[PDB]
């Protein structure tokens, strides 16, 4: 169940502290059974868990985010999430994630992530 | 001076009929008896513990909705008026938090909020198009987050939903949701 | 793009079934149509104006209680769970206020609060023994004060009730009530 | 109806700005019909409207009050309320009211009244 998972998807390319990509197969757990359509929060968890993974800081907490679910994702798609750090301050990393199915943008998020060295 | 047993028990049944989510502790303070007394009173009355009562209230709610089912729904659906407003609670357990700090991961609260909005809308097809969210306070291991969803606009193609999430009385999460829908 | 008439009307009926106290203005903002449209929709649906809907909801409530009757009750009793919690609203009119300032007299809000506590408790005999009250903000001509009463303790002889009163979302009045009761 | 009345009872003695007494007959409007017992708020309105009456200030607003309903008042009683000013500051008058039926105390209130010269 999505809320009980740490990192969602498989990491396939990572450049620590800079950018990363993960892939996620869309199985029947991730969709509504009558339509076959992925649940927004599965794609969100992939994007947000990717940001947390790539940021090399002891603690990383999501402060804010804006997301668009641009296309319907379907049972049996593979969603490639591509994350990159746009800016970094003393307190935040600003991270953009664009997720694809083959070559069509299906999801875009902006993440404002808090961090600290504890 | 304190209530006779039979009067106290009638009064417990009434409290619970009116607020199923009232705790043993709160009942205890209400009647100025021990938690033990409240527990023994529940046993006599066949009133299940709080967590069982929540799952029972929620079962009734899953029948009122259509966009999502119990198996997929994140948290327990405690209150629903389809197309108008809804609430859920989510107990935050060890799998939802970082090991060192005990803080809930970002996607946990979003997952509660998004499924609440999906559940809220009773149309053949429903899905989130856009969302905007803020994490207002750290949520912690063993907290219960109560999410409140309400419809604020409805167009031909979208429901705009506003979500506020609480731990006790503190606001911890806030989100706007643009819900796409279609009757086909 | 906006809802077809028949869809809008279904959606109005649902909004009102779920919150009888929703205003034409609020319905208007919800569906992004004019107040005129909402009014004409109510007429088509035979939904009475807000104030009529309040008196109707309240009639049902007077049957649930026993300590007080409609004729004596100050305000309209909008929500009641006997021995647990209740709410009323009171429209503040010219007779309740000073001429120069338009401020509600002290005893008006106390009168709403006291009858709410009396109404709340469902015992043969009920009366206030003690009360402690604060007037937190000036209440004004043509405001609606919403009073919220809840039971916080029950002994063999008393219900302790806590009252909070609001104008929109501002707290304006606060009171503790020690209610005597007896079953004879 | 009590909330639609300005001054409750008849004034029978007044010493402006200092102390006053009023009497109130308890008719069937002021009681619950099944018990015959006066409503707390009728006695409160008598006490509080008496304070407001006796204070000689352009505006007088009740800020706080503590009251005790010491005896049951009954249909056909006359309640004599006796009010007096205990203290006065630049912003408040502190007023005590004790109300009687014949010679038995049936009600006691303390009132903290705000005032201003507008
Ligand atoms: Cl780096
Ligand atoms: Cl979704
Ligand atoms: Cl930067
Ligand atoms: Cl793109
Ligand atoms: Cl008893
Ligand atoms: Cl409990
Ligand atoms: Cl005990
Ligand atoms: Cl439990
Ligand atoms: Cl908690
Ligand atoms: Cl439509
Ligand atoms: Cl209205
Ligand atoms: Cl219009
Ligand atoms: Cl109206
Ligand atoms: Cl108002
Ligand atoms: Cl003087
Ligand atoms: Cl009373
Ligand atoms: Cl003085
Ligand atoms: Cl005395």
């Amino acid at each position: 169940s999505i809320e009980e998972q740490e990192f969602i998807g498989d990491l396939i390319q990572v450049n620590p502290n800079v950018k990363a990509q993960s892939i996620l197969d869309i199985t029947s757990d991730s969709v509504f059974h009558k339509t076959g359509i992925a649940r927004g929060h599965v794609l969100f968890a992939q994007a947000n868990s990717l940001c947390v993974a790539l940021i090399k800081q002891p603690t990383v907490l999501t402060h804010e985010s804006s997301i668009q679910f641009i296309e319907k994702v379907k049972l049996n798609d593979t969603v490639r999430a591509e994350a990159r750090v746009v800016n970094q301050t003393a307190k935040h990393y600003y991270v953009e994630v664009k997720s694809y199915v083959k070559h069509t943008l299906v999801f875009k998020g902006n993440f404002k992530m808090f961090y600290d060295k504890r």
